[PDB]
């Protein structure tokens, strides 16, 4: 995805703080590249944001707005027929959907902010930006070293031991070693340090003799021997890598694009979303407006707007009645110390992100307690008349509500938001029974008309039963479980639990002890064929590192279709019961952990965690590699037989998780990766954090093999 070349060009800006009531003049630029969104002030200083951490881009009405007397002075914001909101740019930056930072620019020309918001969303956004080859995330070292420059336009050699921070010694050497100077206070010309030169620097920094173990110099036959046999226009490959093939440009063979952990077809939109709502994983959040505990801390609508932005597809708005005397409605959690936002406001947050980065449909969780008529009623004014022709109002002609009707498709509802709501306890154990389980769900009020008119295709009903469900083949009914009693069925009535789910939709939620917000384990809720699964966005725990790394996969769109045997109607499919028909396709994965590179910013021990995450019947074990030989943590080679697993039944439901870590279990990087979507070969796996965004520093070399 191409850089515009007005982006690199830059644009004049007036950058503001609130809590500083400084503004700045700045040009504001993005490198050709599309590595950095960076400004520089009129004394020549710059600031940088990785292009990857930027989670959303506003404009206008959208942007953040100066509340300081002092800022509002400055950009005449209290003037009449201003052109204030024409200028107006954020960027919002972010480890993940609650640690934002805003970026506040002010343009000088009028409209300019509106392009600059959609074309640096549409950089960050693309499903191969964060999925690039080990060699970019290096080059994107090089270009912030050669672009971080001092008074003299030269790279002080204390940006190397900040960029390097583990070992200063190694550092000081690998500059030696380039004939750079190393003195703590000294500085480097840039012109001295084009690519090859920090391949050099690379090397001597960290050497890779186990890359060499696989030359047992290469010519044209030999390489065309090592990409047939091992990785499952060779001379091309040679002119291209080789700095002088040697071990070196082996390496850089290596790191390259010609070799892809992943199959980066599969990241893009590709899945077919023309079968019915019901065949589909949708991405969904539980207790949306939360960013921290159930029981105390801030809501915020801004939540809905990151999920959103990531491609979930289902949220939940808890709608209380204002607290007398105020009596406009809310959303918190009920019976708690949570805060409390208008309704009005999630409202506008899920209109203005609904389909920035997803055009399939999203569908919204209402848990209502608003027994009210008057307050119901001022709940569906503002859907209707702040989604517009978004809200589905109405069902689609071709798909009446009748028995024996499907569901419409993704494709059908594109752009399309759809309400969940009904449509027309005293004691003290019994509350805390409730406040275990179901929590405030259990707790819901009578709809009125206004509010019922606006539900169609997901109607939520209390279950009785599957066999209950099947009789009466109502497709646009919804069932609503908790952990615990999904759990209950899935252990006890699964195929019923999976043919259900081929006709109607399910969604689970957490139980109600979990109230630091931690998540349950998904997976064995998608292997029943539930399609809501809703998760805590604002704890990035196991759960949702899955969450996030499988849903990254179809173009980020919070659609993935289910395995076909949790679809047709013809094969009956029992994930704690497979059969001859459903293990077809059944592999066999083998991954060696073999080395590391860069994986902490401090020497200290480290090693590998994998596992694969799929049916009962999978397997189950969970491999660690030693501990690395000592605290180095630039280079560190483990010694390690290869990690197998032996006959993942049903790859398609099936994903294979990496993680690194320090030595106490500390995280520093993963991946998890659906098995179909896995390459085979030597690989350097670059890794994610928790949120799934690339990491720059810390990889991975692998070697992947699968069989029948
Ligand atoms: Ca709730």
């Amino acid at each position: 995805p191409k850089v515009k070349a007005y982006l690199s060009q830059g644009e004049r800006f007036i950058k503001w703080d609130d809590e500083t009531t400084v503004a700045s003049p700045v040009i504001l630029r993005v490198d050709p590249k599309g590595y950095y969104l960076y400004w520089t002030y009129q004394s020549k200083e710059m600031e940088f944001l990785d292009i990857t951490s930027i989670r959303d881009t506003r404009f206008g009405k959208f942007a953040k707005m100066p509340k300081s007397q002092k800022l509002r002075d400055v950009f005449n914001m209290d003037f009449p027929d201003n052109s204030f909101l024409l200028k107006t740019l954020t960027v919002v930056s972010g480890p993940d959907m609650v640690d934002l930072t805003f970026h506040n620019f002010v343009s000088y020309k009028e409209n300019v902010g509106k392009a600059w918001a959609e074309d640096v969303l549409a950089l960050v956004k693309h499903p191969l930006t964060a999925n690039a080859s080990r060699s970019t995330f290096l080059d994107k070292i090089l270009v912030k070293l050669k672009m971080q420059l001092n008074s003299e336009g030269k790279i002080p050699v204390k940006n190397f031991f900040q960029m390097f921070p583990a070992d200063r010694k190694r550092v000081e050497a690998a500059l030696s070693a380039c004939h750079l100077p190393k003195g703590k206070n000294d500085a480097i010309n840039p012109e001295d340090f084009p690519e090859p030169v920090y391949k050099s620097f690379l090397m001597s920094l960290c050497p890779r003799p186990e890359i060499d173990e696989i030359f047992t110099y290469m010519t044209k036959e030999h390489l065309t021997k090592f990409i047939n046999q091992k990785q499952r226009q060779v001379q091309g490959l040679i002119d291209k890598y080789e700095p002088s093939l040697s071990p070196e440009g082996m390496v850089w063979f290596l790191c390259g694009p010609e070799n892809s952990v992943l199959a980066q077809d599969k990241l893009l939109l590709h899945h077919d979303m023309t079968q019915p709502l019901n065949h589909y994983f949708i991405n969904s959040s539980h207790n949306t407006y939360l960013t921290a505990g159930q029981f105390s801390g801030l809501s915020s609508a801004e939540m809905y707007r990151q999920v959103l932005l990531s491609g979930c597809r289902c949220v939940e708005l808890d709608c209380w009645k204002g607290k007398p005397p105020d009596e406009e409605p809310i959303i918190t959690h009920g019976f708690t110390m949570t805060t409390d936002i208008f309704f009005k406001e999630a409202i506008e947050a899920i209109a203005e992100s609904a389909f920035k980065t997803s055009p399939y449909p999203i569908i919204l969780s209402f848990e209502n307690h608003v027994d009210s008529p008057r307050q119901q009623a001022k709940m569906a004014e503002y859907c209707r008349t702040i989604f517009g022709d978004m809200l589905l109002t109405e069902p689609l002609e071709k798909f009446p509500l009748k028995p024996g009707v499907p569901l419409p498709s993704p494709e059908d509802l594109r752009g399309k938001i759809l309400i969940k709501n009904k449509k027309n306890n005293l004691d003290e154990e019994e509350i805390k029974k409730m406040q275990s389980d179901e929590g405030t769900a259990g707790l819901e009020v009578t709809a009125y008309e206004e509010m019922s008119s606006l539900v169609n295709y997901i109607q939520p009903t209390k279950f009785v039963s599957f066999e209950f469900s099947a009789q009466k083949n109502r497709s646009y009914v919804i069932s609503s479980f908790t952990e615990l009693k999904a759990y209950d069925l899935l252990s006890k009535a699964s195929v019923q639990f999976v043919d259900y789910n081929k006709r109607q939709m399910s969604r689970i939620y957490p139980k109600g002890t979990r109230m630091d917000s931690s998540n349950y384990m998904p997976q064995m809720f998608w292997n029943a064929g539930c399609q809501m699964v809703a998760l805590n966005f604002q704890t990035m725990d196991l759960p949702m590192q899955q969450n996030m790394a499988v849903f990254e996969f179809n173009g980020q769109s919070g659609y993935l279709l289910k395995h076909e045997f949790m679809r047709r109607p013809d094969k009956q499919f029992n994930p704690f019961s497979v059969d001859r028909i459903d293990v077809v396709v059944a592999t066999t994965l083998s991954i060696t952990v073999i080395s590391g590179q860069f994986l902490s910013e401090r020497s200290v021990r480290t090693y590998v965690e994998v596992e694969l995450f799929g049916l009962p019947g999978d397997p189950k074990r969970r491999y660690r590699t030693k501990l690395s030989p000592s605290t180095n943590s630039i280079n560190p080679v483990w010694k390690e037989e290869p990690f197998v697993f032996e006959k993942i039944l049903m790859p398609e439901l099936a994903s294979l998780r990496v993680a690194v870590m320090e030595e106490g279990n500390k995280f520093l990087g993963h991946r998890i990766i659906p098995i179909n979507a896995l390459n085979s070969g030597y690989h350097h796996l670059c890794l994610h954090s928790e949120s799934n965004m690339p990491l720059t520093m810390p990889a991975l070399f692998i070697f992947l093999e699968m069989k029948d």
